[PDB]
């Protein structure tokens, strides 16, 4: 804004300032992606959100409880980078619920991205699913992560990721068992590795696939051999794989496809670059909304939103949050009522595939 | 010749009526925006070293 | 198609976003010559068509039986390619019934393990119903372990077919289990049934090397040349080496025909199963045209477009009824099988 | 078949069997699921030239051109091509052996 002082206008012989504070305002950083769990559990007041930042606040909310247990998993799972934000909610009537849509629309204006529900049922599965693509229509985009029971058959897996193909829901095969900092060993079923997935997918940097990235576990109940991985794969079920040729033997994820059954398309099969495409459209949006919108169209305003797409997107690069974009290609044509602007970008994409050409040849030494 | 010291012909109407002729330009005024349109193409591109 | 963000349409002031993903989608290519069998186990269920991609597998699903020496010879003639993807199933009279569950499994060649003639006319049946629907496919077949010439000839005439080949030579295999397994003709049918599946898409298996131990009968040069000109497949003995080999004499086709190579030779039929086929102007531009202008218009065209990237004798035109059709001409590319070398004897002048 | 040294002889099958698995062993842990930052092929690049520079220090091949080592990332995919020498014993010597007389004056 630019304001007057004094702000009362004065009529006779006077000195006015008028002060210009655009070039030292600030601007949003990179969105934080945020992670949401419901569980049931003991403690506070159910059906409420409540923001967790440490696990002794965790621990005085919730006590002796899954969804407790939930949160230990989803800090603990990837020390490397830095303890984000929870979003955590007890769930119960005011004994078991039938219903978790009623629940679920407590999330919907907070700022989360990731959703795992506590539950093996394909019925919950289904109304997290319908929840994730209700919002993101409503234009909050989020992803949902999603497991099995104890132990489940291909069979079974097939089943379920046929029961849901989706491109914001992704089914995680495996199930194991942890050692907590309780000094504790559990068996549990295979959400709670989704928890521990969407733990560190959350962790990770915007566009930065969970493929390949190491797992914590003390053991896995089911081992599945690499033909069952390149099967469930081809499925898009995540499994979790023993490496066992290395000297050092641990548990790597496979990849981070999602259930959509169709792979032509990488926006909709993988989990990072719908992230990337969902994160880069809203800040757009709303970047783009607040910055213009209601502005008069002054016969500079084709400069000045080329420049204000080219800094944005120069950004972008800088974080690594896209590959590259050609500048030439930021157009933009103003019409009395409309801005219409044109973009192009090259998305960031994880290495799936190296292929290495190996040409022996000779040549003939000589002294 | 103004314009190069400092118009459209698509721009400029005449009419003559009576002895009178009435030259009508059209002009633009200053709106606000009310809608902004965005179209995003992802492209790829081959990097090498 | 276009994504519009949000997916719901507003009216109050807004800006929304619509994203091209068209520029990124891939996985278009081909599928992989996935191989099929069909003949006698135990263990599996039977008339259930299995994906088998080891030999672990295999033991595991089919035992102690045919099927399972077959996909040994399967996975074993071909040791220096990709060991694919396998179908194969358990058959426990008309076999059309159990051949039509392949029908929508994405395999290209098959071969029954038998010997008996109705077998061979059922599956030709089964693949000329299936590759002219969408889903091409062919089929190899083999004689018992030790059949004449003349019995190899009324068979090829009574199956002559653009899709089926017939194999003639029997011999032995050296199994992984080191047992000598002598084996009827269509075992080695099989064998080449996996090298045809292993080589690239229009890739030939005439010249390639055989591993078997041993041929029941050995042809010389005009019984092959006899065999080759009928359209049967056959294996030469190399002898003009130490290094003694069997080889493939050619990949020649059960219907012969000098008039075409697609129905003659099985690698360019399969390059015309997978070959891949890849601008207007409207007369309102113009008062009047010919196929003459036509001709003349679409050759300076090529001309400045492979400037800056086509020879008039290899594009023809016809106009009908206010359409005008242009066909050029292309070149395929096929295998060699004649090598013809003329040697000229000079003399030359030294001096110093 | 005496034809191919990777198959006819024990050392060769074996250097090349160790090389070809420490490629792809490394190349798996180092690279997969990193983001193809438009840097990358350069970093490949480095590696590959520092593993090769590894074996040609420890005589597991002979030399590599480094010129030849070409990286191409192409989407989702990297291609890298390389040139190797590979290391051989020596299982033949010829010796020409020409006498020749020489003047000697004083």
């Amino acid at each position: 804004a630019v304001e007057p002082f004094p702000r009362r206008p004065i009529t006779r012989p006077h000195a006015s300032i008028e002060v210009d504070t655009s070039g030292i305002g600030g601007s949003a950083g990179s969105s934080e992606k945020v992670f949401c769990l419901i569980g049931q559990a003991e403690g506070g007041e159910p059906n409420t959100v409540y923001e967790l930042r440490n696990y002794s606040q965790a621990k005085r909310l919730f006590r002796s409880g899954e969804l407790l247990d939930a949160i230990e998993l989803a800090w603990g799972s990837n020390p490397n980078y830095t303890a984000g934000r929870i979003l955590a909610m007890r769930i119960e009537d005011a004994e078991p619920p039938a219903t978790w849509a009623d629940k679920l629309d407590k999330f919907a204006h907070e700022g989360g991205y990731y959703i795992v529900p506590l539950s093996s049922k394909q019925s919950v599965h289904a109304e997290v699913a319908s929840f994730v693509k209700e919002r993101s229509d409503a234009g909050e985009p989020m992803r949902a992560i999603v497991g099995g029971g104890f132990n489940e058959s291909k069979e079974q897996l097939f089943g379920r990721q046929a029961s849901l193909s989706n491109p914001r829901v992704s089914l995680v095969a495996n199930s194991g068992t942890f050692v907590m900092d309780d000094g504790r060993k559990n068996h549990v079923p295979a959400y709670m590795v989704a928890v521990a997935l969407g733990g560190l997918a959350s962790g990770l940097e915007i566009g930065e696939s969970i493929t390949f990235k190491p797992l914590r576990v003390s053991s896995l109940d089911q081992i599945y051999e690499s033909i069952d991985l390149d099967e469930l794969n081809e499925n898009g079920i995540i499994s979790i794989e023993f490496v066992r040729n290395r000297t050092n033997t641990f548990f790597r994820i496979v990849d981070d496809v999602t259930t959509f059954n169709d792979k032509s398309d990488p926006v909709k099969a993988e989990m990072a670059v719908g992230e990337a495409n969902d994160f880069l459209v809203s800040e757009l949006k709303v970047q783009l909304e607040d910055q213009f919108i209601g502005t008069r169209t002054i016969n500079t305003s084709a400069s000045i939103i080329k420049d204000f797409i080219q800094s944005y997107l120069g950004r972008k690069k800088r974080d690594n949050e896209i590959q590259d974009f050609p500048a030439e290609d930021v157009q933009v044509i103003v019409e009395g009522n409309e801005a219409r602007i044109s973009m192009t970008v090259y998305p960031i994409r994880s290495f799936k595939k190296i292929s290495v050409s190996l040409v022996y040849k000779q040549q003939t030494l000589q002294a």
